[PDB]
Order: structure tokens, then C-alpha cells, then sequence
């Protein structure tokens, strides 16, 4: 449950990041630049959780629903094909939800994301990119509390949407362990960003919320959220 391990984590990988752990309505900081988890970043590809939430409870889309790739480039050759939401929550497909932002549109999303109250809840006028690089913000203190509620679905959205927004996000099932969770890397903006949030469900259903929020490279290796998560949880024996 230490704390000065974790921080050499973090020293050792040459990043400046935190760790924010929430047991029960209990906040604990770990990692090298615990300063981090009250600063405010854009959330990058963490908010398609929320994204998600807000196209399922106003049915702009649903979970069958198949996105159609109309051709144009992709930043990824994995993202160029026709995909469900819960796809494209896996391989974080910007088009996709930027397609679904823009069916909510504008004044839907700024309503909800105020009524939510996310980071500073600011979306300014470009409905589908305020999450790559502004105006919106957020702590990694005010997105552990945000997972948490999802994990407890205690978010203001109905239980069905939640549950189902939820089945988007396991990540890894061993040992009567469930991880859920949203990576994001907000690459177009300096410094760089990049996210590790969701949970753990522990074998008794003690749910364990996460949030990792590191300063990011190009030349760095998208695993290194994980690596440096899955190493802090084995030390804190959350996993
Ligand atoms: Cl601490
Ligand atoms: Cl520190
Ligand atoms: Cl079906
Ligand atoms: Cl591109
Ligand atoms: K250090």
C-alpha cells in the first residue's frame, strides 16, 4: 500500500503522472506529480464513456447499431471498417463518436454535460473535438468520482444505459477479477495527456475505482498506461 514503490513507477518510466485510487468514498494518491490529480486536462478518449451515456439515453444510437466506414483515411487501419459503438469504445474510434456527437448536437450535449456537471463542463462550439483539445477539462480526482458512480451505477442516467456502457469496458477477466476501463491520449495538444481510467471488481464485488493521469510522449508506447496501472494495483494487492 505504498506510495514511494509506486512512485519509483512512475520515476523509473521518466513520466510526470498520479494515481488516484477511491475505495469506498475514500481518496488515495500515489505516483510522482501528485499535484496532477487536482490539476484540470482534457479528458481525450476517457469521455466517450459519457459520450456513450448521453447517445444511449436520448437514443441517438444503440448498442446494435453499425457505424459505416464511408472511406476516407483513418489515424488507425484498424478503425477503417464498419463498427458498433462498443467496437469503437474498444479501439477509442474518434469517427465513430464523433458521428454520435454530432447527432446529439450541440445544445443536447452542453445540457448534459452541465446537468452531469464533467470537469468544467465547457464544450465551447465545435460539438465533436471539445474533448481532444479543448475547452473542456477535467481532474483525474473528478474522473475516479465519475467512474465510481458508473461502477455503482449512480450516474443520472437510467440503469440500462449505465449497465450497458459498462459491458464496453472490460478490459481483462482473471482470478474472479474484473477490470473495467477507458484509455485516452490527447495527442494534439502540449504537453501531452494521457488516461487510465475505470475500475476493479474484486471477487466479493468490492468495487476498487482508478484514475491514471500521466504527461505523455510520441515516442512512447500506448502500453505504458497499463503497464504502469497493473503494476501499481498488484502493489496496492487490489489485483
Ligand atoms: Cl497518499
Ligand atoms: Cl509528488
Ligand atoms: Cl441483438
Ligand atoms: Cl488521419
Ligand atoms: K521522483
Amino acid at each position: 500500500g505504498h506510495n514511494q514503490v509506486i512512485h519509483q513507477y512512475f520515476d523509473e518510466k521518466n513520466t510526470s503522472g498520479v494515481l488516484v485510487i477511491q475505495t469506498d468514498k475514500k481518496i488515495n494518491l500515489y505516483g510522482n506529480a501528485l499535484s496532477r490529480a487536482n490539476t484540470e486536462y482534457v479528458p481525450a478518449s476517457t469521455f466517450k464513456m459519457l459520450n456513450a451515456l448521453i447517445g444511449l439515453e436520448n437514443q441517438k444510437t444503440d448498442i446494435n447499431e453499425i457505424f459505416k466506414w464511408k472511406g476516407e483515411k483513418r489515424s488507425f487501419t484498424a478503425w477503417e471498417k464498419d463498427m458498433t459503438l462498443g467496437e469503437a469504445m474498444k479501439l477509442s474510434a474518434v469517427p465513430v463518436y464523433q458521428e454520435l456527437a454530432r447527432r446529439i448536437g450541440l445544445d443536447l450535449m452542453q445540457k448534459e454535460v452541465k446537468r452531469i456537471g464533467f470537469g468544467n463542463a465547457e464544450i465551447g462550439q465545435q460539438v465533436d473535438n471539445f474533448w481532444l483539445v479543448g475547452p473542456l477539462k477535467v481532474t483525474p480526482i473528478q474522473e475516479v468520482e465519475f467512474v465510481s458512480q458508473l461502477a455503482h451505477t449512480q450516474l443520472p442516467f437510467s440503469e440500462k444505459v449505465q449497465a450497458n456502457v459498462k459491458n464496453m469496458l472490460l478490459l481483462e477477466e482473471s482470478n474472479g477479477y474484473k477490470i473495467f476501463g477507458k484509455t485516452g491520449w490527447a495527442m494534439d495538444i502540449k504537453p501531452q495527456v494521457g488516461w487510465l481510467t475505470g475500475w476493479v471488481e474484486q471477487p466479493d464485488g468490492k468495487i476498487v475505482a482508478f484514475a491514471l493521469n500521466m504527461e505523455m510522449r510520441s515516442e512512447m508506447p500506448a502500453s505504458i498506461r497499463n503497464e504502469l496501472l497493473m503494476k501499481s494495483l498488484k502493489q496496492l494487492n487490489i489485483i
